[PDB]
C-alpha cells in the first residue's frame, strides 16, 4: 500500500484504490494502473520533471530502501490478476530489485521529488508507474 499526496490530489495504485478514492474521482487509466482523486487536505509531496534513471524506493516486504537504476516508461507485458487480464502496461518503468505483493504503493524518488509507484513485481524485478509526465498534478 501507498499513496502520493500534491496539492488537492492523492495518487494510489488503480487496483487498490478505495470506494472514497472511486467517489472522488479525478483521473484514471487501467493502462497505468494510476488512480487520482481529490482531496480536501493540501498535499505536499513534490513531483519530478526529469528523465533520471536512478533513485531510491521503498520496499514495505523488507522495510528498508534500496538505491535502483531503473528504464524509461514504456510499454511491458503484464499477467493476469484479481485485477487486470494479461496486457501491456503503459509507462511503466522496470528496475533489478524486490518487489512481492504488499509492496504497491512503494514510493521511487530521486533528488527532484517523487518519481513513481510500485506497480509490478517479480523474478527479481519492480515495476514503477511513471507520474513525471502528469504536469497536471501540479496546478
Ligand atoms: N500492475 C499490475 O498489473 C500488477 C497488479 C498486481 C499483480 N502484479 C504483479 O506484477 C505481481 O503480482 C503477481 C505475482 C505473480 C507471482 C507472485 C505474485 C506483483 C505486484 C506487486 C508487487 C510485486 C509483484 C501485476
Ligand atoms: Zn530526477
Amino acid at each position: 500500500s501507498g499513496a502520493i499526496y500534491v496539492g488537492n490530489y492523492r495518487v494510489v495504485n488503480r487496483h487498490l484504490a478505495t470506494h472514497n478514492d472511486w467517489a472522488n474521482l479525478v483521473w484514471e487509466d487501467s493502462s497505468r494502473d494510476l488512480l487520482v482523486s481529490s482531496t480536501t487536505a493540501q498535499g505536499c509531496d513534490t513531483i519530478a520533471r526529469c528523465d533520471c534513471q536512478t533513485g531510491v524506493y521503498y520496499c514495505s516486504s523488507r522495510r528498508k530502501h534500496y538505491p535502483v537504476s531503473f528504464s524509461k516508461p514504456s510499454l511491458i507485458f503484464v499477467e493476469a490478476s484479481e485485477y487486470y487480464p494479461a496486457r501491456y502496461q503503459s509507462h511503466l518503468m522496470l528496475a533489478v530489485g524486490h518487489s512481492e505483493p504488499g509492496d504497491c504503493g512503494g514510493i521511487l524518488r530521486c533528488q527532484h521529488g517523487v518519481v513513481g509507484i510500485v506497480s509490478t513485481g517479480g523474478n527479481g524485478l519492480v515495476g514503477f508507474a511513471d507520474v513525471r509526465d502528469l504536469l497536471w498534478l501540479d496546478e
